[PDB]
């Protein structure tokens, strides 16, 4: 049997304070009768209108990025403040920081291993460009990000994570992975987490696609046997976020 | 006669709720006398908290960082973003971000150009390191990073700057520069701002000192004739901030 979906809203730079009370306003509305964990991940500087407004109970909020340690880093936010404010999910090793802001697979592996240490569930995100993609590297390159990564986790703290496979080439490009294109890395990426990390933890793991996921195309991509609920860009800035939720029945 | 003083608090990354709440309730409860523009920049994530507990009324908040058009920038936090909340003021080109975080002077002053275009006050950050000083480039250094802010602006504009003039060797190392020292470069500054945007742009032009300001120096840093305040990093976090205050009298 599958583990519990996820169903997560990267909202990325976006927002206003009317356009989120509106939005928070359809998700609470919309009653949700399956297990699964819904994710709202909104800017730093939103967290706590979402912490005050959103209160359906299969949600929980999530940053969109962090740094391992508090101290002189005038801009960025870190890990224990997140925790002390409420916020333990956090997402790290989006395409977008690793292709604009210097996050190699040395930063990301560390920032995911400090968050696992500081008790956070991770949404570790993994993905191949196009190029590699044309040159035949998929495999290659999502199991060497997800390899970097495990180097720094003991086995106790794969239960804190989540992997995001998020194809660059799908992500705000109207091109979504086909059903078929998203099982075939989500299957290879569970039987490497089985064999190196354990049976136990890849029975468990949750492998989320995303990359244009959108209301329509949703339910027959979570009809694949090892794809495990979603991270949704643009759409989850929308009412058809309720769709995608329910997409993982 | 001088413009009126700021002293601004830049918390970097640093803060809990209990802490924020304590801290604040000190910054409230000391009365100020005197014309200054006091300013806390938290992090992005305790924004909304301080927003609801500052209440002295020489107070405003800022941003320690934005980039300038909100989207598809996954743990960033834009400047439309901030105007909306209610946030209009910003620290930009700190020295831990031009070192730490990529920020060149072509994508500070453009940071820059873009914040005043949305209404931002911006508290513009320049300063030599130690190898530079010694090299005895520090006019070089600070002009240069000064006139690619200016190429970006227009006259207008500098109505909505104010410098902040942080040496990198006396930002958190336990060593200010001293009174004359920091005026010498404040002079400097102001000189090539009175030649290159205007005499009254010179005149009404705030030139904070930063980098280990703290109680005990800052009243004979203040009564140099061209420092108009102060931008505190490590004694902002503590009760003593309300003495550097004072120091701008």
């Amino acid at each position: 049997a599958k583990p519990q979906p996820i169903a997560a809203a990267n909202w990325k730079c976006n927002g206003t304070t009317a356009s989120i009370e509106k939005l928070v306003q359809v998700f609470n509305e919309h009653t949700i009768s399956h297990d699964v964990q819904c994710v709202v991940a909104p800017t730093f500087v939103h967290i706590p209108l979402v912490q005050a407004k959103l209160r359906n109970p299969k949600y929980v909020i999530s940053a969109q990025n962090a740094i391992a340690k508090s101290g002189a880093f005038t801009g960025e936010v870190s890990m224990p403040i997140l925790k002390d404010i409420g916020v333990h999910w956090v997402i790290l090793g989006h395409s977008e920081r690793r292709t604009y802001y210097g996050e190699t697979d040395e930063i990301v592996a560390q920032k995911v291993s400090e968050a696992c240490k500081q008790g956070f569930m991770v949404i570790a995100c993994i993905g191949e460009t196009l190029q590699q993609r044309e040159a035949n590297q998929t495999a290659k390159v999502v199991l060497s990000q997800t390899s970097a990564i495990a180097a720094k986790l003991t086995k106790d703290a794969w239960n804190q994570v989540v992997l995001a496979y998020e194809p660059v080439w799908a992500i705000g490009t109207g091109k979504v992975a086909t059903p078929e294109q998203a099982q075939e890395v989500h299957l290879l990426l569970r039987k490497w987490v089985s064999e190196n990390i354990g049976t136990d933890v890849a029975a468990k793991l949750r492998i989320l696609y995303g990359g244009s996921v959108n209301a329509a195309n949703a339910a027959t991509l979570y009809a694949k046997p090892d794809i495990n609920g979603f991270l949704v860009g643009g759409a989850s800035l929308k009412p058809e976020f309720r769709d995608i939720i329910d997409a993982t029945r």
